[PDB]
């Protein structure tokens, strides 16, 4: 994205992995949102 600095070795944090990929996800794809539902 933009906000990748220092450790930009990875680019998008597939949350649903719990871990970045140096591309989208393999499986999730791009992360688009954070499925934490707040209660
Ligand atoms: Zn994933």
């Amino acid at each position: 994205g933009s906000k990748e600095n220092m450790a930009t070795l990875f680019t998008i944090w597939c949350t649903l992995c719990d871990r970045a990929y140096p591309s989208d996800c393999p499986e999730h794809g791009p992360v688009t949102f954070v499925p934490d539902t707040p209660i």
